[PDB]
């Protein structure tokens, strides 16, 4: 169409862009690298992420999104626009309709922020959409139906657990503890235990290469190495971390995630629980990819837990699909 329909997943880690009629057309890190002095945009997306932690003092790589919402406005807006444009296929004649996914536990203020940043980013109409709602839609689960559907979305910034029914959220919990809060634990684990400082990115790699949360032979045998600075000798050092240590280091966070899942269920009308029980808890979100998280989750709850088919792209998909799911689009907040 002359007016492209965009579903935007503006996350703190990755920003996915869905385009009605063609699938996923933008899929890159929510990072912006500028010139620390002039204020010029150098690169955005993957090229800017690779910059993080390896930049001079004359460059500032910024993660404008923090904890699901806009941490640095004008920066977020500038990023939101690039990604939107890169998607639009190039300046169209008519401003697109945008559905940007947001976390459930967002204040009225953090809300208008994204609504205003969606308009300044060049959009005709902007709707907001709870992330786990889109996540569910973006997986073809019938959210319009009157039957419980529990979703556990663990992104880079926030962990949202939602119980969905009749096109809307019945109960939920949203902690600001997820993917990024995990990297740090790992980073701080190496610092505090091996007295060696590593980078936010080597940690992410560790989180991704051997991140697990359930004790098993396969897992315990896992190993990768980290190269940083030995804070005891100020000498570049390279040490080896085993899966058992990472699991243990991610514990504190893994527990918060689990606690909020428990809490949520505890306050869900029994009729839904009866459903969720036979149906299963849905696990999605980049940060939910930890090894054995479903097993662990399924254990603590006692309910089958099912990993999504495509977690990284489940919100972008939904946010865009909710456009042709008009019975649900009516209940969203717009601008
Ligand atoms: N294989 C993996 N194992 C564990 N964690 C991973 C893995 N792959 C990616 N991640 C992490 O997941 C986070 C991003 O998850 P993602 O679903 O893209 O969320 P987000 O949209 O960026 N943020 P949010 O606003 O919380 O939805 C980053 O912290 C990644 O390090
Ligand atoms: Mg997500």
């Amino acid at each position: 169409m002359l007016r492209k329909d965009i579903g935007i997943d503006l996350g703190t880690a990755n920003t996915l862009v869905f385009l009605r009629g063609k699938g996923i057309v933008v899929n890159e890190p929510s990072v912006i690298a500028i010139d620390s002095t002039t204020g010029e945009i150098l690169k955005v997306g993957l090229e800017a992420k690779n910059m993080i932690g390896k930049t001079p003092a004359t460059i500032k790589a910024i993660r404008p999104m923090r904890d699901g919402v806009i941490a640095d406005y004008t920066v977020a807006l500038v990023m939101l626009r690039y990604f939107i444009n890169k998607a639009k296929g190039g300046m169209n004649l008519f401003k697109p309709r945008v559905v940007i996914g947001v976390p459930i536990g967002i204040t009225d203020v953090e809300r208008r922020a994204i609504l205003d940043a969606g308009l300044e980013a060049g959009a005709s109409k902007v709707f907001l959409i709870e992330e786990p709602m889109a996540a569910a839609i973006g997986s073809n689960l019938n959210v319009e139906e009157p039957s419980g559907n529990m979703v556990v979305d663990i992104g880079g910034g926030t962990t949202e657990v939602a119980v969905i029914s009749l096109g809307s959220i019945v109960t939920w919990e949203s902690i600001r503890i997820a993917g990024d809060e995990m990297d740090e634990a790992i980073v701080q684990y190496v610092r505090e235990t091996y007295r060696v400082a590593i980078g936010e990115r080597t940690a992410e790699r560790v989180k991704i290469e051997i991140g697990n949360v359930f004790p098993s032979k396969e897992n315990d045998e896992l190993e990768t190495t980290v190269s940083g600075i030995d804070l005891s000798t100020g000498l570049p050092r390279k040490l080896t971390l085993k899966g058992g240590e990472v699991r243990e280091a991610l514990r504190s966070v893994v527990v918060a995630i689990v606690e909020s899942v428990r809490t949520t269920l505890e306050k869900t009308p029994p009729e839904l629980v009866s459903d969720i029980i036979e149906r299963g808890i849905f696990l999605t979100g980049g940060g939910s990819l930890l090894r054995g998280l479903d097993t662990l989750l399924q254990k603590e709850t006692g309910i089958s837990v099912i990993r999504s088919e495509e977690p990284l792209t489940a919100v972008a998909k939904g946010a865009g699909m909710v456009l042709d799911k008009v019975n649900i689009l009516k209940k969203l907040q717009g601008a």
